[PDB]
């Protein structure tokens, strides 16, 4: 039973040059109220209309008012652009409950590639991806984002196989195999190489580990404890690949795949 | 070409992966070429798209579901494979849903579900057998908060539930009778065994996992009708169970 609005928004956090706090009616979807520091990184309207068009949803999905916490992790991310081809930068973003009306305000964060000044420590350039027996991802761990340049959207529900170099992808055969016989027990594999969103590929170290259903005894979830021990040869992660997209076809990863979710079908005893 | 090949009260289709509709079949429900996805339930529409967007469409017959309309809406269990230098079409098994405690209900000891959600308490999976005794599809409680669907009076329960499961550090054990509303309005009476997927590194939970008994059906049989009634102690209790668990283990 409190409504902030105005001024009473305020609390700089740069007293970071890559921050900027807003608030968004949870009704209108209006920009209530926008930090300053947002041109300098760089309206009043919906803020939704700054974002990448594919980003929207996930917005919405992550602003959604039965979830949230109430103002005194739980963050999404976002590519944000103010018009222009257009530029997008990731912005990792947490969304708090506030009232003005109850509307939504959000600490939105520039996230930087690790890979570049500051460089993100080697023996802590550590990333986890959890995905189904399906091998569809199921979630990405937020350290990903700057060590991949995808946002945890563009992953969710697509094929693990696709990310993987074309000569490490049989190698996920053996893998699974372990996996299941490992019992839950977490063992190491490497190198593995894995697509970035530049193009570029990075060598992985991985542990392989499993989340056993204890009363079927069926796989539910493969989890992955990835290491770069090698980053890419562009420092920009985030860029585009000078390669037309993704595709559909995916003739020997359709096979591959099906035949490791036949594999995790066992009961492992 | 092959129409009806794995296979009562259950039709099947094959739709353009680019169009619509170009195989359809024997109809039989009392009750009665476009897009397909016009016959189903707006709500769905995502749901079918996503199930079938190529990169998934292929045993265990991972399916999904979906409401279809008639004239009225019914539940509708699909499972999608990717028929193929002519026509790309993805060929959807199609099969009736009927509620648990119908005509052809479930024998009480098989009537079991299961349940997964994250440290949040919102819904990350349902699985199938958990529609025929709720009358929800997994589409309508995922990622919703799961302390809203139980009884405003059992509520409290799940913070003492979740503390165990903390101590329990993976080790599955039952709960009393904890009350479950289901998509009519009514509330079922569960037994439930709780467990816990706990990240090996960080030692977190990631998942929480129930398997639930059924020991108290509906009155009104019919799970899947609509409530006859409208559609922040949550939101805070939530918060508390949340936080609780950020606690690693061991």
């Amino acid at each position: 039973g409190s409504s902030y609005s105005m001024e009473q928004v305020e609390g700089i956090t740069s007293e970071n040059a890559d921050m900027f706090a807003v608030a968004v009616s949870l009704v209108s979807g209006k920009i209530l109220y926008i930090s300053n520091q947002v041109a300098s990184i760089f309206s009043d309207a919906k803020f939704v209309e700054f974002l990448a068009p594919h980003d929207v949803s996930v917005f919405h999905s992550y602003t959604t008012p039965y979830k949230l916490p109430p103002w005194s992790e739980k963050s999404f991310f976002c590519r944000v652009s103010v018009g222009k081809e257009i530029r997008y930068q990731p912005f990792r973003m947490t969304p708090y409950l506030v009232k003005v009306q109850l509307c939504c305000l959000l600490l939105a964060e520039r996230v930087h590639s690790g890979y570049e000044a500051p460089r993100i420590p080697p023996e802590k350039r550590i990333f986890t991806t959890t995905h189904t027996p399906n091998c569809l991802f199921q979630a990405v761990d937020e350290r990903a984002v700057p060590l991949l340049g995808y946002l945890p959207q563009d992953l969710i529900e697509t094929p693990v196989l696709v990310q993987l170099h074309p000569s490490d992808r049989p190698l996920m055969l053996a893998i699974h195999k372990k996996i299941l016989q490992a019992g839950g027990q977490p063992f190491d594999y490497s190198p593995i190489r894995f697509r970035t969103r530049n193009g570029e590929y990075i060598t992985l170290d991985t542990s392989w580990s499993s989340f056993i259903n204890p009363w079927s005894r069926k796989i539910s979830f493969i989890i992955g404890r990835h290491k770069v021990r090698v980053g890419p040869l562009n420092e920009d992660v985030f860029a585009a690949p000078p390669c037309p997209e993704e595709k559909t076809p995916h003739p020997s990863v359709q096979e591959l795949t099906e035949q490791i979710h036949r594999l995790l079908m066992q009961p492992v005893p």
